[PDB]
């Protein structure tokens, strides 16, 4: 069963695996170490997304709104915040395109500013449901993934619920939605993670995330051929792993959880 098949990946890989497949309505199809706590990591992007639609929907935002920086808010993995700093901003829009499509760590603090700051985004998780998802730092220093702390943590499933409320649910306006749901399926830092894992004809779309200690998450919507909607949280540690062979064991996770979706 899949408890058995999880576990049989966690002993031989050495590593710590929590999974959450969860229906549209945010119920538990199957799941392992579904309720414990892993570092969210670059996961995070994608509800700090949501949240700032959510502000463009309430009228607290503009798009187009220019969030100036300059070379001092760089980080080390910032590739469009680096080809913008010329200029001296990024729009709103295209720090949240770059925060979900590059994950790129300048974008992110961009907007974590402009929301502000890591309490407003746990404050938001709240707003949703979320009794459980939390940030506490910024980039890079999010990602330090240490036994024992619960700073920037979500778990499977608080995770996979949160997301099929903003990616299925009603919180966010039609306009927002569509345009949330459009990046994550553009995403470029998925293709060798849950999308491996699943049959290509289904629509995908997801969120990548990387953190020390050999920590490598991805979180997922997809839809099948039939239209069935799921959600896919996938968090794992895996230290003694290749980065290659920690996105092949996301993808094993979700060629098994594939197995739970009914035709
Ligand atoms: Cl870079
Ligand atoms: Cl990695």
């Amino acid at each position: 069963d899949f408890e058995h098949a999880i576990s049989d990946l966690e002993a031989h890989n050495q590593a710590k695996i929590g999974v959450a497949l969860v229906s549209e309505n945010g119920n538990l199809i199957q799941g392992y170490r579904a309720n414990e706590r892993f570092a969210m990591c670059s996961t995070f992007k994608l509800p700090l997304a949501a949240l700032v639609l959510s502000r463009i929907d309430a009228g607290e935002e503009n798009p187009e709104r220019k969030l100036h920086y300059d070379s001092a808010f760089l980080e080390e993995y910032a590739p469009a915040a680096k080809r913008y700093v010329a200029t001296g901003y990024m729009t709103v829009t295209e720090a949240i395109q770059s925060a979900l499509q590059l994950s790129d760590n300048a974008a992110a603090n961009l907007l974590l500013k402009e929301v502000g700051g890591p309490p407003l985004l746990t404050k938001y998780f709240r707003s949703l449901g979320d009794k459980v998802s939390r940030l506490d730092r910024i980039e890079p220093t999010l990602n330090t993934n240490t036994p024992g702390d619960e700073r920037d943590t979500t778990t499977p499933m608080s995770m996979a619920q949160t997301v099929s409320k903003l990616i299925f649910g009603d919180t966010l306006t039609y306009k927002s939605k569509g345009q949330l749901r459009r990046l994550l399926i553009g995403n470029q830092t998925g293709d060798k993670t849950i999308r491996a894992g699943l049959p290509d004809s289904w629509v995908t779309g997801d969120k990548t995330g990387s953190c020390a200690n050999g920590g490598r998450n991805d979180v997922a919507f997809f839809i099948t051929t039939a239209g069935k909607k799921y959600v896919l949280s996938v968090y794992t540690n895996a230290p003694e792993l290749q980065g290659e062979e920690r996105a092949l064991l996301i993808a094993s996770v979700a060629k098994l959880a594939r197995q739970y979706v009914v035709h």
